């Protein structure tokens, strides 16, 4: 099909492997930008204007796990270690409150000390805040997450990163592609709002493969979708692979909107590194959240799941502000109120 057709497909949502794999292996650029604008279309109908702030903790850099990609597994001795105290993600949260955040975004590597009873504590107590608190801890029990969730945290993020279970369970050794899904589907059941996702131009990952990704969101209607390009870490195993694409990395975000039209869906830093200005080209094509940094000095230097990651030079404040510039000037408003998936029931 040419281009024009492809469109003409997706604007009538059939939404077929072969349209999919087309809108992704054609590389026109026409037909990219009238891909954007309808996703930019879709979203603005669908969520509006509100740009969703999601203020991040990273609050520990500790990981069990292994995954090849990423900077935090366990075999790099190269990187500092560092825990944050209770206390402290405590009174950080509340700065962030103090500063506008609606909700709090608590993420770590695999970390055993915190689990699961100093996660719950600190939950109930951001909970007093009156915010959304969103959990970002990899992969526990079942009896974990329905602690948190009677703690009162509202969202989980866990990215799928790649729905080919070969490809998945090669990347992460210790776990497989089943678990992660089992981990999604359960905190689906009890009543979390649920984030997948996945990363792009991972070594070993093909356009089909993408599909995949695609007609998975759209199997499981995720509340959130995360998206990023896949950026080489040198203290990994996949240090001299090639990063993933931005433009393809972009055509995978917007056809997320047009798949899944009333969810939430970052730009997320790793879009903001591999091209400057990344973000708000990404909050131009489809996505509607932000997550500024907040995690403190010293320790935002530390968490490096890859390299190079804008913002860590900055002072432990100047995220949120600088957000709230760049939504002002993409003539966009921040979110009202805790930015919650707003279904659009539909046909
Ligand atoms: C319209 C003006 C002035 C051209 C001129 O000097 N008259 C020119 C000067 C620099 C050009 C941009 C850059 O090239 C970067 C990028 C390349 C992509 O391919 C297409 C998009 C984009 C954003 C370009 C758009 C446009 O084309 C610009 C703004
Ligand atoms: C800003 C640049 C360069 C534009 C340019 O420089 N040309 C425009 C100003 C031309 N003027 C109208 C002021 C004067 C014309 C008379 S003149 O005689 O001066 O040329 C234009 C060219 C292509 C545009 C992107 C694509 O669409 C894809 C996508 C659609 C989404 O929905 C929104 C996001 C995104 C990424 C777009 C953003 C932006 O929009 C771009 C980069
Ligand atoms: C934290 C300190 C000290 C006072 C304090 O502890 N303030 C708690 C405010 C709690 N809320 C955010 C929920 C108020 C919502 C009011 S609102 O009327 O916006 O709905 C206060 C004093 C001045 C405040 C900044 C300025 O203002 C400018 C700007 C306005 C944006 O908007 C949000 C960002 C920013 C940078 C502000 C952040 C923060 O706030 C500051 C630093
Ligand atoms: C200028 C930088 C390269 C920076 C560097 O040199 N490194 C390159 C890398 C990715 C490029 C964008 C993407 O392609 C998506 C989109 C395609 C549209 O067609 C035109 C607009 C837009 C936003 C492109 C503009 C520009 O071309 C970018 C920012
Ligand atoms: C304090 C720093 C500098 C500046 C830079 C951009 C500014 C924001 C934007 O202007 C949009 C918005 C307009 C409303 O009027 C009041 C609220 C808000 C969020 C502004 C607050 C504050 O003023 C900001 C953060
Ligand atoms: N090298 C790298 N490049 C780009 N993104 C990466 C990366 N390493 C990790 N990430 C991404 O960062 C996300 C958060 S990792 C932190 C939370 C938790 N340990 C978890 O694994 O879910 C991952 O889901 C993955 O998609
Ligand atoms: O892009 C990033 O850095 C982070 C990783 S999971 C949330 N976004
Ligand atoms: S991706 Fe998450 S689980 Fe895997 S090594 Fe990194 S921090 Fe640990
Ligand atoms: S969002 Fe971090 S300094 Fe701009
Ligand atoms: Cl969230
Ligand atoms: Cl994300
Ligand atoms: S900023």
């Amino acid at each position: 099909m040419t281009g024009r057709e492809i469109l003409e497909k997706l604007e009538r949502r059939e939404f077929t492997r072969e349209v999919l794999k087309e809108a992704l292996s054609i590389n026109d650029r026409g037909f990219n930008e009238a891909l954007f604008k309808l996703a930019d279309e879709i979203r603005r109908k669908y969520v509006g204007d509100e740009v969703h702030i999601r203020a991040i903790i990273e609050f520990s850099n500790v990981c069990r796990k292994n995954c090849l990609y990423c900077g935090l597994r366990r075999d790099n001795k190269n990187l500092k270690r560092y825990r944050m105290t209770p206390e402290e993600i405590v009174e950080r949260a509340r700065l962030a409150v103090q500063f506008g955040a609606k909700t709090i975004v608590l993420q770590s590597g695999e970390d055993p000390y915190x689990m699961p009873d100093v996660i719950s504590d600190i939950v109930k107590e951001i909970k007093k805040m009156g915010v959304a608190v969103t959990l970002s801890l990899g992969e526990w029990p079942r009896e974990y997450y329905e602690k948190w969730k009677e703690a009162g945290a509202d969202r989980y993020l866990l990215r799928h990163e790649t729905a080919n279970p070969v490809l998945h369970r090669k990347l992460r050794p210790d776990t497989s592609f089943e678990n992660r899904l089992n981990c999604l589907l359960t905190l689906k059941e009890l009543g979390y709002e649920t984030g997948a996702g996945s990363m792009v131009g991972l070594p070993g990952q093909t356009i089909d493969d993408l599909v995949d990704d695609l007609l998975f969101l759209k199997e499981h209607d995720f509340d959130m979708v995360g998206i990023g390009p896949f950026i080489p870490h040198p203290d990994t195993p996949l240090a001299n692979e090639k990063k993933g694409d931005f433009t393809l990395t972009l055509k995978m975000v917007a056809l997320t909107r047009i798949l899944l039209p009333d969810s939430n869906i970052p730009a997320t830093t790793a879009m903001g590194t591999i091209v400057p200005g990344g973000r708000e080209i990404t909050l131009r094509c489809g996505a509607n959240v932000i997550m500024p940094n907040w995690t403190p000095s010293p320790y935002r230097q530390l968490y490096q799941l890859y390299p190079g990651k804008i913002c860590v030079f900055e002072k432990d404040t100047a995220c949120i502000p600088c957000v709230m510039k760049m939504i002002e000037l993409l003539g966009r408003k921040p979110g009202r109120d805790w930015g919650g998936r707003k279904r659009v029931f539909e046909t």
